[PDB]
C-alpha cells in the first residue's frame, strides 16, 4: 500500500487524496475474540427485540427508548463497527469508538430518569434527578474527550470524567436507598436491591474496561473489549429495564389489592435528611 | 500532530514523507480563514470570555438556588478559554482519516450547557419541584439532537446529511416543547414586567438556538461556505445570546418574582389551559 525509501527513514505513498497512517492498521483482535464478540452481539440484539415486544408501544417510555437505542446501536456495531464514523481514526494516530459514546449519551440519561422515579409515580421531580442527568452527561463528555485525546491529556480528562461519575454514583446510590424504603415490604424490596446490584456491577465496569481497552492501556483488543461491553449492556440496558418494568406492575398490583396507604417519614440517607414515602 | 512537511515528487502523483509514525493528509492542511475573519473571531471570543466572567461574578457563587446560570457560564468560561488557545489542536478539533475535520470542542460545549438551559426553562417561575414530564422530553430530545449532529459532523457524503435530518427531527420536538414552556411561563408570572422579560427570553432563545443548524449546514462541517474563523464569529454571537444574555434574564426574572411575592403576597388560581391542544394546568397570579 506504500513504499520505503532511503534506509527506512522515508516512506512514499500515492497522491490519490486518501489519508495515510500506519498506526491505523493495527489488528482488531484474535479470531477467537472476534467469534465471542459476534456471539454476544447477537444475544444483545435478540434480547432487545424480545424486550421491545414485551414492553409494547406513555408510562414506560423509558424502557422502550433504552431498548430502541440498544437495537440501533448493536445493529450498527454488527455491520459497520470499524467504519468511520462509528470508529474514528484521528490524525494523532489513535482511534476512538464514537458509536459507543453516542449510545451512552442516548441511553444513560434515560436509565437515570427511570431510577429517580422507581416507586409509585411521584410526578414532582426533584433536584436530584437533574443532578444525575447533568453529572452523567459531563461524565460521558469528558470520557469521550479522553478517548480522542492523547498522552497526558487523555488521563487528565479521564480523571475529570471520574469526578463527574462519582457525583452520579453518589446520587444514584441515594436513589436506591430512598427507593427501598418507598416500595412494599416483600418482593418489591428484593427487586430494588437486585436492580442496585446490577446497576453498580455493570456501570462500575465501564471505567475499568475503558482504562485497559484500546482507548487506554491497550491491553484488551477491540474485539475483546466488545465482548465486555456487550455483557455490561445486557445487564445495564436489558436486565435492568426489565426489572424496572416489572417493578412498576408489581407496585400497581399490590396497590389494587391493598390500597394506597403512605406516611411521610423523615430520615437521613447521605449528608442530609429526606422525607420519603412509606407503606 | 499530523504531517505538515512533504515533497510533491514524481509527476506530482506520488508524494513522499518522513517515516516517523506521523499521520499525513493534504485535506487537513486547509485554510482556517482570512486575516480579517481571524481578527473578527478573536474580538468575539474575548467579548464572550469577559461577559461570562462578569456574569459569574454577578451571580456570585452561593446544588444551590441558581446553579444553572453558574454552570452554563462556567461551561462558557471553559469553552472560550480552550477555543482561544487550542481551537485547532486535537481533540478540540479532530481530523479524520476520511479527510474531513470536526469541531468536537463545540459539541462538548453544547452537551454540558444545552440541557442545563432547558432545565432552567422548565422552571422559569419560582419555587422548587416544578420540572415534571416536559423537562425529560426537553433533555432527551436536546441530547439526541446534539448526538446526531455530532455524528453528522464526523461523517461524510450522504450519511452526513442523513444524520443531519435525524438531528432536525430531534430538534423540532425540542423546539416544540420549548415553545410551550414559554407559553406557560407567560401565564404563570406577574402580569407586568415579568411577562416582558419572559417574551424577551423567548425571542433570544429561538433566534439564538435556531441559528446553529443554519451555521452548521453552511459552515466547514456542511456546504463549506463559511471558514472556521467566520463560523466562529457566528457561534460566539449566538453564545452571547443563548448563554449570557439569556441566563442574565433568567437570573433577573427569579429576582423579580421573589421581589414581587415579598411585597404582594403569594396569591394564585389554577387555570385549566389549552397549550398546544391539550388540557394543561397553569397556575396564575
Ligand atoms: C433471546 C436470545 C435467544 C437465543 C440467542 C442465541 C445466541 C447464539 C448466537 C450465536 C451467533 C454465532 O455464533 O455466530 C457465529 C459467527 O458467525 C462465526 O462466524
Ligand atoms: C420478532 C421479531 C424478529 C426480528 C428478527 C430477529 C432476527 C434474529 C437474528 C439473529 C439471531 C442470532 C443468530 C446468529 C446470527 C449469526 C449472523 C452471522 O452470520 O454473523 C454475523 C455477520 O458476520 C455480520 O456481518
Ligand atoms: C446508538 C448510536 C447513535 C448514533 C448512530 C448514528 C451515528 C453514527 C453511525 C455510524 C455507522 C454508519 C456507517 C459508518
Ligand atoms: C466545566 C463545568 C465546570 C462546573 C464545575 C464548577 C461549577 C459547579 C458549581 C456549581 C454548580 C453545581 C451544579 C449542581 C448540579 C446539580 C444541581 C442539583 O440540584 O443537585
Ligand atoms: C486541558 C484542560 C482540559 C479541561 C480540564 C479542566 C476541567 C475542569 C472542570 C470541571 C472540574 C470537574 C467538576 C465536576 C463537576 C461535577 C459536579 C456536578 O455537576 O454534580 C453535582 C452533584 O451531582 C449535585 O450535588
Ligand atoms: C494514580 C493512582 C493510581 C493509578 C495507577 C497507575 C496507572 C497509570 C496508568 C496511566 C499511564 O501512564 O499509561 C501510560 C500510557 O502509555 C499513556 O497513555
Ligand atoms: C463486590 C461486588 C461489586 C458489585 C457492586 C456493588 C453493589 C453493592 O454493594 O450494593 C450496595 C448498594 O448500596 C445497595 O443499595
Ligand atoms: C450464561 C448465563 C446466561 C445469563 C443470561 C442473562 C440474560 C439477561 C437478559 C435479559 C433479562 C431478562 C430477564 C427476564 C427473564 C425471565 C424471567 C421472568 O421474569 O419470568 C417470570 C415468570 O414468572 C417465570 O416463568
Ligand atoms: C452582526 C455581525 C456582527 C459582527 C460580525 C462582523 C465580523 C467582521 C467580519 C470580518 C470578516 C473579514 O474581514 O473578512
Ligand atoms: C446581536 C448582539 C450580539 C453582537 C455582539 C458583538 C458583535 C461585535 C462584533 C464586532 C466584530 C468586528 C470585527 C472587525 O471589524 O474586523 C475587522 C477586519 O478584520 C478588518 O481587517
Ligand atoms: C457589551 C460589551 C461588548 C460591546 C461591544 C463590543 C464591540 C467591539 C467592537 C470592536 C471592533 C473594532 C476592532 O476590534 O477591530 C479592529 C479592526 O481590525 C481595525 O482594522
Ligand atoms: C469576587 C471575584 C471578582 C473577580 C473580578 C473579575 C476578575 C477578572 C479576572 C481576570 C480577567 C482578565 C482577563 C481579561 C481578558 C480580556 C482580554 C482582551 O481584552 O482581549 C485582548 C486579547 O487578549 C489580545 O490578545
Ligand atoms: C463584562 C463586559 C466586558 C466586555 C469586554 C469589553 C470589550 C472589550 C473590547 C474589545 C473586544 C475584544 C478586544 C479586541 C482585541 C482582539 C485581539 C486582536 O484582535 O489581536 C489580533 C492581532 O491580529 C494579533 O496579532
Ligand atoms: C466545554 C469544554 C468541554 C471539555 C472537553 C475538553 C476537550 C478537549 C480539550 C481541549 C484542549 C486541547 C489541548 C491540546
Ligand atoms: C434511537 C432512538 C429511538 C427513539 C424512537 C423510539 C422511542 C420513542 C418512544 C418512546 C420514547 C419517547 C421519548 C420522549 C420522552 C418524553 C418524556 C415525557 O415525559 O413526555
Ligand atoms: C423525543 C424525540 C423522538 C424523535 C425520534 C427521532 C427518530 C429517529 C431516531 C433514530 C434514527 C436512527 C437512524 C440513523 C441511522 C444512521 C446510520 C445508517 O443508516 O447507515
Ligand atoms: C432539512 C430539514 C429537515 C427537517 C425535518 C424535521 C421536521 C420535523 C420534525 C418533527 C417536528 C415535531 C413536532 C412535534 C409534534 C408533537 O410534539 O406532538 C406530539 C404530542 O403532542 C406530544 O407527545
Ligand atoms: C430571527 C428570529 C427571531 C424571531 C423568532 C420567533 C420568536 C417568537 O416568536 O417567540 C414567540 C414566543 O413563544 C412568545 O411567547
Ligand atoms: C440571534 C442571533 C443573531 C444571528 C446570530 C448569528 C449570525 C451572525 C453570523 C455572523 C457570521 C460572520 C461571517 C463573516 O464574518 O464573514
Amino acid at each position: 500500500s506504500y513504499t520505503l525509501e532511503n534506509n527506512g527513514s522515508v516512506i512514499c505513498i500515492p497522491n490519490n487524496g486518501q489519508c495515510f497512517c500506519l498506526a491505523w492498521l493495527h489488528s482488531r483482535g484474535t479470531p477467537g475474540e472476534k467469534i465471542g464478540a459476534q456471539v454476544c452481539q447477537w444475544i444483545a440484539f435478540s434480547i432487545a427485540i424480545a424486550l421491545l415486544t414485551f414492553y409494547g408501544f406513555t408510562c414506560g417510555w423509558e424502557e422502550v427508548y433504552v431498548c430502541c437505542v440498544e437495537v440501533l446501536f448493536v445493529t450498527l456495531e454488527i455491520f459497520k463497527e470499524f467504519s468511520s464514523p462509528a470508529t474514528v481514526y484521528l490524525s494523532t494516530g489513535n482511534h476512538a469508538y464514537c458509536l459507543r459514546y453516542f449510545e451512552w449519551l442516548l441511553s444513560c440519561p434515560v436509565i437515570l430518569i427511570k431510577l429517580s422515579n422507581l416507586s409509585g409515580l411521584k410526578n414532582d421531580y426533584s433536584k436530584r434527578t437533574m443532578g444525575l442527568i447533568v453529572s452523567c452527561v459531563g461524565m460521558i463528555v469528558f470520557g469521550m474527550a479522553a478517548g480522542l485525546a492523547t498522552d497526558w491529556l487523555k488521563w487528565l480528562l479521564y480523571i475529570v470524567s471520574c469526578i463527574y461519575g462519582g457525583y452520579m454514583y453518589f446520587q444514584a446510590a441515594k436513589c436506591y436507598v430512598e427507593a427501598n424504603h418507598s416500595v412494599p415490604k416483600g418482593h418489591c424490596r428484593m427487586v430494588v436491591k437486585l436492580m442496585a446490584y446490577a446497576y453498580f456491577a455493570s456501570w462500575g465496569s465501564y471505567p475499568i474496561l475503558w482504562a485497559v481497552g484500546p482507548e487506554g492501556l491497550l491491553k484488551l483488543s477491540p474485539y475483546a473489549n466488545s465482548i465486555g461491553h456487550s455483557i455490561c449492556d445486557i445487564i445495564a440496558k436489558e436486565f435492568w429495564t426489565f426489572l424496572a418494568h416489572h417493578l412498576r406492575i408489581k407496585i400497581h398490583e399490590h396497590i389494587l389489592i391493598h390500597g394506597d396507604i403512605r406516611k411521610t417519614t423523615k430520615m437521613e440517607i447521605g449528608g442530609e435528611e429526606v422525607e420519603v414515602e412509606e407503606f
